[PDB]
């Protein structure tokens, strides 16, 4: 990787990087904070999965993962959303839901997007490797944490649940998420435009799947989400989880007064970063 | 003063305003992020922002909300110029003069007359306007001011020519502008807005000022801010005060590694904000 440029935040460094993906076919940026920790004389990883038209730059701005990063001893990773470029494919009649800068976390099958689009090997696979072999000191493979906003909120659940048999990751959180893609219309766009769906689903992957201990999802939603109610629906997770295994281990704070906006995401990102620097073993 | 949004950020909420000023003829926007003391003598924080900001950029990317809740505060975060069409701006569309960038002087200059009184709004109308349509809030007698370059020029000059009057209770800066008079930013605003300067020049407004009690200004820069060198020159203001009672009550503290960016900012605001509670006597 190639360190594009490094930014001191709190007592360590957030650092953009790019790198030639074999996944997505493309250069591809990320940002990663470096904790003090990483300075002083493992640490494990956070993975923050975006929303739809964001850049790595969004949520390393506005977010402030930083301090708790600081707090806890955790490095924090950033990721985009999408191939980007001239030659990769985008939405055909400009919506922004859909192309490059909303990916879905997707390996895209269908022909002209299938080149580039592939979002889901790039977030679980290369990148982590791609860190690891570059930094490597850092945990980004064993013990860490998954989770995201909205679209990303998506990534991060399903991630958790698809990699949960052989425990790929050790904590999932979500703000505001899409928890059943199938049954929402940014969700049916993406897996028609990308596929052509279950095994991407969580509302579906969540019944397949034995729940193991302590194990559970948290999940934040502002009441005043303008989203809520068509787009993301966190509810209908709820619903999966009767008579399931899970029940009882995904518990969705509905708070009152708050946006789909960094506000939110901001406010509740120390109680997020307790409850992943719990998994991680880390208080 | 119509409410333009509200959002609810930590325990209280930002909310984006806009009026119709006198000073400037025009339609300001303003953002203020109100306590979580406010729903349960407030005194508030002004923090004027640099050059092509809006009120936007600190709010979301300087994390004072936090802080805000933390010690009881109000924070207030004006624009950096009038806006419009009808508005005069910079004849070769330079982004350090005209709009995004009034110094915050009251133009004398023809063209920038009519709309530029920027030393009127922020210091005379803006509190007023606020303290209408809000009130117990206090926007007038136990205020704090800050900012970041331009708006760090902006917090210390309105500190200083008021100081004797206690217009301000607490001030501090983060990689101000000090000495106008001799950086190319400066020199451009002041013949562009004035023609001819030492009324709102800081450098040379402290010889003139009587220093009191242990009342001091803080000052954080980074020793790796590009624009150090040639445009911001803080140390002149060090240097100033040598012959003056200011000797010893002015400190910058310039830390190694750092931005001008807004990961800058938020690192340390938790010590601004500390700094003005003392001096505000919340604790």
């Amino acid at each position: 990787m190639k360190v594009v440029k490094e930014f001191s935040v709190c007592g360590g460094r957030l650092i953009k990087l790019s790198h030639n993906s074999n996944s997505t076919k493309t250069s591809m940026n990320v940002n990663i904070y470096l904790p003090k920790h990483y300075y002083a004389q493992r640490i494990p990883t956070v993975f923050y999965l975006s929303g739809l038209t964001c850049t790595p730059d969004n949520a390393s701005e506005k977010a402030f993962w930083q301090f708790q990063a600081d707090k806890y001893g955790f490095a924090i990773v950033f990721p985009d959303t999408s191939p980007r470029g001239d030659e990769v494919a985008n939405d055909p009649e400009g919506s922004w839901d859909f192309g490059q800068g909303a990916g879905f976390y997707l390996n895209a099958t269908q022909e002209p997007y299938a080149q580039h689009y592939q979002m889901y090997d790039y977030i679980h696979k290369e990148l982590p490797q791609t860190l690891d072999s570059h930094f490597n000191k850092l945990d980004f493979l064993d013990n860490v944490a998954i989770t995201g906003i909205s679209m990303g909120g998506y990534g991060a659940i399903c991630g958790y649940l698809k990699g949960y048999s052989g425990k790929r990751y050790k904590s999932c959180s979500a703000f505001a998420p899409i928890v059943n893609p199938s049954n929402v219309p940014w969700g049916q766009k993406a897996f028609k435009g990308y596929l052509g769906w279950e095994a991407y689903d969580p509302c579906l992957l969540i019944k397949n799947i034995r729940h193991v201990g302590d194990d559970r999802i948290l999940i934040h939603v502002g009441d005043s989400d303008p989203f809520l109610e068509e787009h993301l629906k966190p509810e209908l997770l709820l619903e999966a989880v009767k008579a399931t295994s899970w029940q009882d281990y995904v518990e969705i704070k509905k708070v009152h007064g708050f946006d789909h906006s960094y506000y939110f995401v901001s406010t509740f990102v120390p109680e997020h970063a307790e409850f992943h620097a719990r998994n991680l073993g880390l208080i």
